[PDB]
């Protein structure tokens, strides 16, 4: 029995439960959506932007803890998935970009769109940020590199993968062989039995412990390993900003979020300098998560990283135990080890409006833009990974695009998403997508009529010299969303946008809120935060 | 113990000597030491777009119109790689366009610094070193100069193109030594035809029975309008153009063929590939896809095959030559030129193309974006200016010329300048359009509005027996509400007589507008059918 090369790509990632394929055709892509449709099984989602392709499947791979797809042509269609692209590789998520290549007989003769070295060379472009790229050099070869694609992305540290299709291998015939996925990738690593009766001794004679929990947690899913670990030991958990979701903030062990935007409670826990033992759980320790490397975080006696990663190990601080493994397994084993042993409207009322409404369920997500601010330190999640936010690039449009992708993976549950006005004018063409499909998420759009961080820092920085920041006319972000079918709100009182949220979380449709908000506001955790940017220069 | 500038100023003086005008894009915290010093200088003017990619665009639409380079930025990371589409443009159009990025401080590399844009983070030297002539950080302050320089060479020098400088935020405002260049210091000129070559060329013309010229996009590049006019009506010799190449020749002109290859006009095909052309003249064109019907044999000529490129690796790539010329287009043809005389021997979009013939000053640039109004623009409109029409062919991205029109209307105030577009390249960046109101500039988008991808939906039909749709919208976009919550006046045209009345009171009112064109979705465009083989 034999299939198209493209048809057995597809069928291979059916056996990984693919649902979706976000993308945008083109002629030469042509082929994988014949297959897609003639099989009935993953649908296809057409987006506005192949950015906005890439940023729905790297919103579906992270609230489904599954492969995110994506798609797109030749040429400009592949470069325009890129942003989306390197952050899912900034953020650890599985995510992997299919896009067409010219047939093999016109490389290096000025093909149309030319993807090759010759031309516009997509293959060296994406390397930087996926854990692999590459060419389908033949049909034959369709299988192993399908294969290799997903193993790579899942494995290890996960991270995206962009395959490079010739349109003309895309219908050879190859012989049908898919695989279950248990045959083409290994397990995850634990930690040895020696780090782990090490930890325990560490936690029986600590005086003051602590736990800083980062978006590692959810690459694990580890929550309820997590929870339980800290229930059984007392050690209060705090969590990076990106890592916000990975422990219940209204739990009596929840430090809150340590770092930008974080909690007094939890920088005042970690850099006392009381904590004798800090364990880090699957955070990178970038600036965001340390405060700019703050030397106060580190303990008293001893510093305990468990990464998956073993090249973040030690790179930031020096660590006493440092344990390469999952965090799933490696919480496992402290458990059973430690139990057998026996021993406008100003924004946070906007915020706190959202928080007196949203159902529990709720799934957040956060763009990039002042809303960092609001979201990370004025809402409290309590649901685990219920908080989206992409920190890792913190690209503006992201959560836009995101939760639409979210939405379908856990289509049950409510979705919002929390953006600015510029970053809604980058990507906001995609409500659209959630019209057309008749996806019901509810975008929150804080409409300062500008640039807001901008133009803070404008007024911090640079002494209000000059502004690049403020719209002379602000975007109308409702006759936007009716120009697109999309149902929209107008809030300027709390009692309008509650109002409106309650509406929207009612309609079963798609629907946009134009907060008017204040360009002035000085979110929480700015003012302390400019000068690293004036220590840089 | 001279006086000294940031380095970061300059970059900026270093770029009003090369006559940059504006620099568009979208600010971050890294950058921020840029835009102070383009506020501090009061030359340069910074345009903030929606989208870094809009700005991309927009730089090459401004460089293509102005004949300079086009200069935009973006902080580190994500704004970086939401240029890259229109550098890619930049780099297969042979614009040169310069690209400003922010890097993170040098203390912070390997660290995990706020969107790294490192080899540790997300490496944009190495992303973007594909599709631009020279991607590099600057190492140092005391580099800055000497790395302008550099770039802006390298830009305007043999076949033109993109360039990505990255700066560290910490070199940004390092005091360097201030020490500014003419151009004419730091980059050479341009490389003419050898002699011996000029001759053969113009013996081989006199004796011709029946020659031709084949015009390419290097024509603009080259700004070899009335060399090529004057070449051709010295000689006798009939002009083709590619499609990228339209308006390089008049094409009113009694020697003008029109566009041969794709969406060309059957005189071009007809007298090119009848098999009598004995002297085929090739000038500024790559002989890419579209440009040769797919490399058909037939354009091969019977006695010589002329080839004139500035870029040697072009040169005899798809075809034999029998003359191979490595040189800039102008200089050849005045050579050329000096030689032989001194010898002394919904609407319908055709109506819509049409009544927009029939209506638009004869100054105004056309630009067009990439979906089925390649076809109309390319087949159904007659182009008499040089240069006047702009269509990005060498990537051919949608969202393309929707950006940057609103580029060549800041080239050149003093010009209509209309936009040909379909609605899901408008979906894709016409939230750009803010922008022109923000800064007044006067552009009128003419959007196909037939409800989708006409293009795909018409490859359905014809190579997949129709048993899928991708590509029809269920509801259509409403531009006319759309380009009211951006401050844009729109029209409505669902005859050609609104449309008419449409147009007539976009060109007046210098402001810009959107014209929202009802298009039937299923309308086969020219030379399409001869197609999807
Ligand atoms: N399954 C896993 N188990 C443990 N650690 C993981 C796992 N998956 C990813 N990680 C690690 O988690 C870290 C996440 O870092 P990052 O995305 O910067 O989040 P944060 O902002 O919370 O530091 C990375 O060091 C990565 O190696
Ligand atoms: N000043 C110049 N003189 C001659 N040729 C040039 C000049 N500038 C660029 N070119 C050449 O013109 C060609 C343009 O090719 P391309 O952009 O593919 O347009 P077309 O679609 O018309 O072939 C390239 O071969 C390039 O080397
Ligand atoms: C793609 C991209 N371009 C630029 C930046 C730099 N940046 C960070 S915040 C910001 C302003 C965001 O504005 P908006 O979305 O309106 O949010 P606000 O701060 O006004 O609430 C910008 C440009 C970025 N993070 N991503
Ligand atoms: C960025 C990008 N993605 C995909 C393509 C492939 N493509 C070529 S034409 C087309 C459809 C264009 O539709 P529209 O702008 O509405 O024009 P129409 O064909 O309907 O007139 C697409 C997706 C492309 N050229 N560029
Ligand atoms: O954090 C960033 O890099 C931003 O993009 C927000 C910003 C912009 C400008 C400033 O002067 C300070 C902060
Ligand atoms: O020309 C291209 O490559 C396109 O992207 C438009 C297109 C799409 C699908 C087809 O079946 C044929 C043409
Ligand atoms: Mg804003
Ligand atoms: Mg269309």
């Amino acid at each position: 029995k034999t299939v198209t090369a493209v048809e057995l790509l597809v069928r291979q990632m059916e056996a990984e439960g693919v649902s979706y394929v976000f993308g945008i055709p083109g002629g030469p892509l042509m082929p994988l959506y014949e297959a897609i449709f003639s099989r009935k099984k993953i649908q296809p989602i057409l987006t506005k932007h192949e950015e906005g392709a890439a940023f729905m499947a790297e919103g579906y791979a992270r609230v489904s803890g599954k492969l995110g797809v994506c798609c797109a042509t030749t040429g400009p269609g592949a470069t325009n998935a890129l942003t989306g692209i390197a952050c899912a590789y900034s953020d650890s998520t599985p995510v992997l970009l299919l896009t067409a290549q010219v047939g093999t007989a016109a490389f290096g003769k000025g093909a149309l769109q030319e993807s090759t070295v010759h031309g516009v060379d997509l293959v060296s472009i994406f390397s930087p940020i996926t854990k692999l790229s590459v060419m389908i050099p033949t049909a034959e070869k369709m299988g192993e590199m399908t294969r290799r694609a997903l193993r790579t992305a899942q494995s290890g540290r996960p991270g995206p993968i962009h395959l490079n299709i010739p349109a003309d291998i895309a219908k050879h015939p190859v012989p049908l062989e898919v695989f279950p996925p248990m045959n083409y990738r290994g397990g995850k690593p634990a930690p040895t039995i020696m780090d782990v009766v090490r930890v325990a001794e560490l936690i029986f004679h600590a005086k003051r412990p602590a736990i800083l929990a980062g978006h590692g947690i959810e690459c694990a899913k580890a929550w309820e390993e997590l929870l339980d670990f800290a229930e059984l030991t007392g050690i209060p958990v705090a969590t990076t900003p990106k890592g916000k979701s990975s422990f219940p903030e209204n739990h009596a062990l929840s430090l809150g979020v340590f770092g930008f935007a974080g909690h007094q409670k939890a920088t005042d826990y970690l850099l006392s300098g009381d904590v004798d033992v800090l364990i880090v759980i699957g955070s990178s320790l970038g600036d965001w998560q340390t405060n700019s490397w703050d030397p106060r975080l580190t303990p008293s006696v001893a510093l305990i990283q468990i990464d998956i990663d073993p090249m973040e190990i030690g790179k930031n601080y020096p660590v006493d135990v440092g344990i390469n493994a999952d965090a799933s397994e490696t919480l496992k084993a402290l458990i059973l080890c430690i139990r057998s042993s026996g021993k406008g409207i100003h924004p946070a009322m906007v915020v706190e409006a959202m928080q007196n409404r949203l159902p529990a369920d709720t799934i957040l997500f956060v763009d990039n833009g002042s809303c960092i601010n609001w979201g990370v330190h004025c809402y409290l999640a309590q649901t685990p990974g219920a908080f989206q936010i992409g920190l890792g690039l913190a690209a503006m449009g992201h959560a836009v695009a995101a939760a639409i992708g979210g939405k379908l993976a856990a289509p049950d549950r409510p979705v919002v998403a929390l953006v600015g006005d510029a970053a809604f004018a980058m990507n906001g063409m995609e409500i659209h997508t959630a019209a057309e499909y008749k996806i019901p998420v509810t975008w929150i759009v804080l409409n300062n009529g500008g640039h807001g961080l901008v133009h803070l820092g404008e007024q911090h920085q640079f002494d209000s010299k000059f502004d690049i920041s403020s719209f002379r006319k602000s975007i109308d972000f409702c006759k936007m969303a009716e120009s697109l079918g999309v149902k929209s709100y107008r809030a300027e009182t709390v009692e309008d946008f509650d109002a409106a949220l309650k509406g929207a979380l009612a309609m079963n449709t798609p629907c946009l809120i134009d907060v008017q908000v204040d360009i002035d506001v000085l979110p929480p955790g700015m003012k302390q935060r400019f000068d690293m940017l004036n220590k840089s220069y």
